[PDB]
Formats: structure tokens, C-alpha cells, sequence
């Protein structure tokens, strides 16, 4: 088991998406598209692993945590098999691959991949031009630059605020637990003097009246912050609270939940800017495509009141896989081995055997595989037929592993709550 970065070379590109076509590149709103092919030397073998490192300006998810989920194992799409299972490190930027048997069995190994990641506005605190976003794969280095402009902060007067949601996990339709939000909200990031000054946050519209947003003192955790004189506030909304000064024990009598998922928070007299934290439950919901809106309107006297706010949308028996290779067995041994290779153009047909109804069809690829989908648990027979001419079958179930031998030519297996890629068969074609 040893590190096989100089075993492998990619072609891989980089891209800045502006997915909100606003001519300018937010954390918040745009991402990265990652696309590789990579090629795998036949020196790599099982246990071998190499990495995928990105730079601090990049992240492997965006508002929900849980998507890192989306970038896992890399597997081959024609034969279902997975060609190296996926450990992510986020502490230390870092995807680590560790290849399967699938190297041990073929050689030419080359492997896809198509991955959405985003830009990590930590060490990005304000307008920046030529920002670089690496991702090394391997021992490549790929870079791409993009210049970040961020919104400006919404004033009325005297008064100013900014919001963002920075965690969003929800579980739509699941009752048990609908998930979580976190909202911060800068408070006067304009460090004015303002008097009587008020917050109230609530997860309420009037345009969006079945809004899953929910503030009350049983699900709703509020941390305030005071910002330090000359400190500039991240302007995608990355909070260092080491930063900070916590002053949430100040607001004791200050703190009042209100009808229509309302907090209020009373500020009084302030000349500092201050970060709040609010973290809180989604409600749960039937719908297909629910909206989380959650609002944040600070007042202060002599001022027009200014607002903000932020907007989300979201969504809400099992089926498996036949398969997987026909292979030209060389020696006529019965058992897969490197260097033998699949063989295209064999005709599979598979039945429910305990009905006798087809479920599905395939014809092999050059590469010798072939997939039948869309499969709940039960017995299939599993049929090949139209072999090359001259072509014999190869002896059945030798080598006490039925994952590299030949079923023959009719054979039933079971699926069983996973895949079953064990239906194989092994040709050979006699010159004696
Ligand atoms: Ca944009
Ligand atoms: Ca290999
Ligand atoms: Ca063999
Ligand atoms: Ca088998
Ligand atoms: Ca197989």
C-alpha cells in the first residue's frame, strides 16, 4: 500500500461557473467545475492510493455539509464496479483515493471524474482580483483565477446590515428531524453611532406563506458578537468568533421571541459593529419543493429602518444491477485473471426465474461488460447466448470464488438488498 501520485497523469480542467450569470464571482452564489480523465498505470495495484488536494480558497461542498457525499468512489459506468473508494480529509483539503481490485484485474485503468466544489470564502474577507483555485491530482497542478466581488452591504441612513446563510441541512420530508439552518447577521458593519437600536430576525414573508423556516425560544440558539475596532468583517460571511468578543450573556432582557417565527433583539445605544449567530430547525413539510425565507430589519432612531434578508429553495421499494463481464479465458481454467480480456457483441437476457418473465436485456461491449437495471430483490436466470463463432464455454465454477469465475451459460443468481455483478461467463475458442 503506498502513495501512487507519480503512477497516474490526468487531463484535468478547471472552471470558474458564474451560476448566477451576474457578470461578477460570489462564493455565495457561483462555483467550481471540476472535470478529469485520468489515466492509472498498470503498476498501480489493490491498496495503492493517491490524493486530490485543493488550496484554502476551495471547498468539497457548499451551504450543506452532507454533500460531500456527491464527490465518493470512482467507479467504472460500464461494468458497475468501483475502481477506488474515496476518504475525504477536510481539515487538511485532501481527498484520498485508494484503488480496489479492479487494478488488480484489468490493466489500461482510466477513470472519470465530474465533480462541483466550491469557493471557500475564508481567506477571501473582501474584493479581491486574480483569487487562484487549485486542485492537485496526483502530482498535477491545475489553477484557475477569478476576481471576487462581493455585494455591498443594504443601508437605509444611518443603518446598515448584511446577511447570508452560512449551513443549511435539511432533511425534507423526514419527520424525525427536518435538519437545521445558521443565519449571521452583521449589525451596523458601517460602525455608526446609532441609538435605540433594535434587531428583529424572523422566518417570516408575506410572498412565501409556507415557508420552513422557524424561530422560537425551544428550537433557536442566538450567539451576538462585538466586533473589534478596525476589524473588517468577512464579507462572505465566514466567522472567526476567536476574532470576536462574545457579549451574549449582555443580552439577557433584551432577548424576546414574537409571533410569526419572530426574535427581537434589543441593541440600545451602540458604535460597534456586531455579528449574530442564529441557529435554529427547519419545520417539517410535505411538499415537493419548499422555500426557507428568514429576515433581519434593524431600527434605530432618526434612521430609516434598513432590511435584509435571504431566500432557499429545496427538495424531498430499492432497485439493483445485474451484471457484469464476458471474457475470453485464455487458459481455459475458469477463472478471471489479468490480461484476459471481455469480449464484446454476447447477447444477455435475464429473467425473473421465479415468474419467468424477461426483465431485462444487453449485448457486451468491447470491454466485455454489460448492466441490467431497474432489478428489487429476487431470483434472475440469467442467459447468455449469440457467443463468437469458434468460441466454446469455459468450465463453470472453478476456483471457489464466484465473483471471478464463469456461471456458464444459464445460471441463476440473487439479488439481495445490493448488486450483483457475479453473472459471468468465460469463452475460449480451441486451434487443436
Ligand atoms: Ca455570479
Ligand atoms: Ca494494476
Ligand atoms: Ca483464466
Ligand atoms: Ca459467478
Ligand atoms: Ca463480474
Amino acid at each position: 500500500s503506498k502513495n501512487v501520485n507519480d503512477l497516474i497523469t490526468s487531463n484535468t480542467t478547471l472552471t470558474v461557473v458564474d451560476a448566477d450569470n451576474s457578470k461578477t464571482i460570489v462564493p455565495a452564489q457561483d462555483y467550481l467545475s471540476l472535470k478529469s480523465q485520468i489515466t492509472v498505470d498498470d503498476k498501480v495495484k489493490s491498496g495503492d492510493y493517491f490524493t486530490i488536494k485543493y488550496s484554502d480558497t476551495v471547498q468539497v461542498y457548499g451551504l450543506n455539509p452532507e454533500d460531500i457525499k456527491n464527490i465518493g468512489d470512482i467507479k467504472d459506468p460500464n461494468n458497475g464496479e468501483t475502481i477506488a473508494t474515496a476518504k475525504h480529509d477536510t481539515a487538511n483539503n485532501l481527498i484520498t483515493y485508494t484503488f480496489t481490485d479492479y487494478v488488480d484485474r484489468f490493466n489500461s485503468v482510466k477513470m472519470g471524474i465530474n465533480y462541483s466544489i466550491y469557493m471557500d470564502a475564508d481567506t477571501i474577507p473582501v474584493d479581491k482580483k486574480d483569487v487562484p483555485f487549485s486542485v492537485t491530482i496526483g502530482n498535477q497542478i491545475t489553477t484557475t483565477t477569478a476576481d471576487i466581488t462581493y455585494p455591498a452591504y443594504k443601508e437605509a441612513d444611518n443603518n446598515s446590515i448584511g446577511s447570508a446563510f452560512t449551513e443549511t441541512v435539511s432533511h425534507v420530508g423526514n419527520v424525525e428531524d427536518p435538519g437545521y439552518y445558521n443565519q449571521v447577521v452583521y449589525v451596523n458593519p458601517m460602525d455608526k453611532d446609532l441609538k435605540g437600536a433594535k434587531l428583529k430576525v424572523e422566518a417570516y414573508h408575506p410572498k412565501y406563506p409556507t415557508n420552513i423556516g422557524q424561530i422560537n425560544q425551544n428550537v433557536t440558539n442566538i450567539k451576538i458578537y462585538r466586533v473589534p475596532e478596525g476589524y473588517t468583517l468577512n464579507k462572505g460571511y465566514d466567522v472567526n468568533t476567536n476574532d470576536l468578543v462574545d457579549v451574549t450573556d449582555e443580552f439577557k432582557n433584551k432577548m424576546t421571541y414574537g409571533s410569526n417565527q419572530s426574535v427581537n433583539l434589543d441593541f440600545g445605544d451602540i458604535t460597534s459593529a456586531y455579528v449574530v449567530m442564529v441557529n435554529t430547525k427547519f419545520q417539517y413539510t410535505n411538499s415537493e419543493s419548499p422555500t426557507l425565507v428568514q429576515m433581519a430589519t434593524l431600527s434605530s432612531t432618526g434612521n430609516k429602518s434598513v432590511s435584509t434578508g435571504n431566500a432557499l429553495g429545496f427538495t424531498n421499494q430499492e432497485v439493483y444491477k445485474i451484471g457484469n463481464y464476458v471474457w475470453e479465458d485464455t487458459n481455459k481454467n475458469g477463472v478471471q485473471e489479468l490480461g484476459e480480456k471481455g469480449v464484446g457483441n454476447v447477447t444477455v437476457t435475464v429473467f425473473d426465474n421465479n415468474t419467468n418473465t424477461k426483465v431485462g436485456e444487453a449485448v457486451t461491449k468491447e470491454d466485455g461488460s454489460y448492466l441490467i437495471p431497474n432489478l428489487p430483490n429476487g431470483d434472475y436466470r440469467v442467459e447468455f447466448s449469440n457467443l463468437p463463432k469458434g468460441y466454446e464455454v469455459t468450465p463453470s465454477k472453478q476456483g471457489n470464488n464466484e465473483e471471478l469465475d464463469s456461471n456458464g451459460l444459464s445460471s441463476v443468481i440473487t439479488v439481495n438488498g445490493k448488486d450483483n455483478l457475479s453473472a459471468d461467463l468465460g469463452i475460449y475458442k480451441p486451434k487443436y
